[PDB]
């Protein structure tokens, strides 16, 4: 009643991240810098890539491992992620392509002063020579929604997503992920859905650079 709502998430922060990684056996280290509206749920981060580039395969299948801290949430839903802070969560992501590749993603997330720090490691297998991944075929993410609820104990998200791709066609992957306040002491929310709006505003010819924004929003 007393307590600074804002003591730990400022509306203004910034974000740093490395991701370490590797799809197909090619290995690759990203680094982001970004910014971001904890209470409007947007951020934006300029991505570049440090060691493998340029990638074979396509950079779309990484962007949602670049925190469900930034998401608008009502006053009416418990907001589980920024609860979560000072000290942080961390999260564990399957990802499950239509044609059987296989991603296995997780950000353990941290907070000094005004940034939030990423560690972020991602590895993809079996995905086919001749697919739309490894073709750089893809085109963007759709728009989603989240389903949050608690699964055997522990928050859980799933999503039913699809990257557009060219030629008129979508590519579909299931997405569960957990999600573990480091303090283990947190109030787990009831059960709500997150909307999800991720793109690429710009990127160089080869994806070296890439600007990336997400908006998200929660609701009943």
């Amino acid at each position: 009643d007393d307590k600074d709502p804002m003591s730990a998430i400022k509306p203004d922060m910034r974000i740093k991240l490395r991701m370490e990684g590797n799809v197909n056996g090619h290995h690759f280290v990203i680094d982001g810098d970004g910014t971001g509206k904890p209470y409007e749920g947007k951020q934006t981060m300029d991505l570049e890539v440090k060691e493998g580039g340029p990638l074979p395969f396509a950079f779309d299948i990484l962007t949602t491992a670049f925190n469900r801290v930034f998401v608008k949430y009502p006053d009416n839903i418990q907001d589980y992620f920024k609860q979560s802070f000072p000290k942080g969560y961390s999260w564990e992501r399957s990802l499950t392509f239509e044609d059987g590749g296989i991603c296995n993603a997780r950000n353990d997330i941290t907070m000094e002063g005004d940034t939030f720090y990423n560690k972020v490691r991602f590895y993809g297998t079996n995905f086919p020579a001749n697919g739309p991944v490894m073709q750089k075929k893809t085109l963007k993410w759709e728009p989603s929604t989240e389903k949050m609820y608690v699964r055997d104990g522990v928050l859980t998200g799933d999503i039913e997503m699809a990257l557009l791709l060219e030629g008129n066609a979508h590519y579909r992957c299931d997405f569960r992920t957990t999600y573990k306040a480091k303090e283990k002491g947190v109030k787990l929310p009831g059960a709500h859905f997150v909307d999800h709006a991720i793109e690429i505003l710009s990127h160089d010819k080869d994806y070296n650079k890439v600007k990336l924004y997400e908006h998200a929003v929660a609701h009943s």
